[PDB]
DNA sequence: AAACATGTTTATAAACATGTTT
DNA sequence: AAACATGTTTATAAACATGTTT
């Protein structure tokens, strides 16, 4: 299974959430002491990429899904087959309808599954922050509820972003735990106060 | 053309459909079974003076509301291909409706409607008894996404000619979940307005 | 394979039954004849009829072996739970192997065997006929494990195969029963007949 | 020697025992209820410190006259089954077993045969005012082969570095598969 | 024999978790 | 959001099966 470390690396890697409305009825939100994202199915969410030093050449920013129990580490992440077959969300999409993430707002993109692991991932080009602006925005949508029968069935899991070098050297990756259900405002409420 | 009727219809042979926490439980004020997914489902048939040569009894799922009625009626992807259920069976795995205990039993589906149905040759009751007994398994639950994605459903049973023309027709609403006992009482508690 | 079960009288009329049942609520058996089917109390001895219409062999013996009635189980050898093969109790100054569950009372010839590439266990005595005048050899068997017995039968039903064997091992007719050990064959018995 | 004692007996230390479903604890038949292999918490309390090497032995030994003689051990089923044995420091055969103490010591009489496992005495934490000993039974009071349902007591013993008994405390021991069944069972029968 | 004892199974019912509707 | 809807998981109680005691 893949490395689930907090890496910052030789560019000070780093993946944070801005302000999450909580606005009640926010298509997604970010618990920042329990690193955790609760999103809403398909809605886009926005991830900020920050830098300490320019990344190498074609370096490139990958999103992997992972369980985050031990039991299922070993097992792919991908899209509950009610999902991958039913035609909403899938209409004339440019990416696998197996797999849960997918970025948006960016034609560099690029899906893959890995032979040996048969793990899926989207890749996407890092691209440096523009005039006066401090992060690169990355616009990601997860495909699957958390708790899809046939799929993630109600198990956590993890997205690890790693930042890499145009042939895979892992320059640097950060985790958070991913509940991607239909009320993230409720759910996290709710998980802030089983403490 | 039009989407198949829905309008009781007892016909020549005066046809008509019964039923006798179980496995299931029937409404006759609300005309509706509550009942789990792919366990059995006895229902009993019955007429007055015996139907034709061929005759058959076929059985077939119709959305209730407007909204849908124009679209099939199928198993989910997921159970669709899912090995459960399907292993040793020669129902096709998209049929909602299945019949169990009889051999006979075809699968059909139309040429331009795209419809399924499952038919049971008409056979009388066994001697001495009243009602001739079909055996129906629903495969999937009214709620499984992707498939009836909880909109209800009618059954259809219809008596007809070894030709397919109508002799008599009831109909059902089936709501298959997976506690037919508390929500049937829940619906009945909801009328108790 | 799994040894054969198939009724066969044989050449000889082979045939195994049982007698009086006694009922007596308190019996230390009984056999249902509807269901092939004997109740015992373990360690209790199990009178068993034996009838032949022509003589067997020289060395013809009748060997009892117990298997399990489910395919599921069939596979696996019948023997004593741990518990029972350990215990002092019942081996304290036996002539059979602790391990093995049926047993015969009453007879020195007796000889218990295990299969070297089986390993199936079984006991035989060699066939004798009747006494003058009586038409029945008769055999006493023991069991030596409640079915329920934990670590051992487990409460899977077992048979027990009577066979009449040439001096060689050749089976020259073969009968069989179901066997259910239990504390109440009264009761079990009874209990069964209900069910249905 | 004797069959080991089972009077309560405090002690210049004032020991005693309590407890705060998987078990439950009858406090007018002095009596625990709990399922097999399941975790038991004891709560041991004292009045002043007790020595140095101050061990709690927790030794079980059967209710009855007609059975003290006899030492209480697992069945030969569950002391043979893989089950409960894989990975264990204690020996198979011992019905009462500690969980989450390294330093928990099993121990056989050479001469009595008796089993029984220690467990080096440590003060309360911070703010507690109770040390709590786990325990695990190995066997249910029915084992065939073992208890036979024959009734047993637990005779948990405070004592010296060097065996001196300094305290000791008694209950009975039920290991069954319905504490809560049993429990009310005696219950409604003394209640007749 | 009748009543009890005691480990397993079966049945019922709440409590959960989480998506949808009012 | 507040209420509901609807499959799962946990908790409880009966019912069983079967050996012992009275
Ligand atoms: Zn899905
Ligand atoms: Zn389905
Ligand atoms: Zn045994
Ligand atoms: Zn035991």
């Amino acid at each position: 299974s893949p490395s689930n470390t907090d890496y910052p690396g030789p560019h000070s890697f780093d993946v944070s959430f801005q302000q999450s409305s909580t606005a009640k009825s926010a298509t997604w939100t970010y618990s920042t002491e329990l690193k955790k994202l609760y999103c809403q199915i398909a809605k886009t969410c926005p991830i900020q990429i920050k830098v300490m030093t320019p990344p190498p050449q074609g370096a490139v920013i990958r999103a992997m899904p992972v369980y985050k129990k031990a039991e299922h580490v070993t097992e792919v992440v991908k899209r509950c087959p009610n999902h991958e077959l039913s035609r909403e969300f899938n209409e004339g999409q440019i990416a696998p309808p197996s797999h849960l993430i997918r970025v948006e707002g960016n034609s560099h993109a690029q899906y893959v599954e890995d032979p040996i692991t048969g793990r899926q991932s989207v890749l996407v080009p890092y691209e440096p922050p523009q005039v006066g602006t401090e992060f690169t925005t990355v616009l990601y949508n997860f495909m699957c509820n958390s708790s899809c029968v046939g799929g993630m069935n109600r198990r956590p899991i993890l997205i690890i972003v790693t930042l890499e070098t145009r042939d895979g050297q892992v320059l640097g990756r950060r985790c958070f735990e991913a509940r991607i259900c239909a009320c993230p405002g409720r759910d996290r409420k709710a998980d802030e106060d089983s403490i």
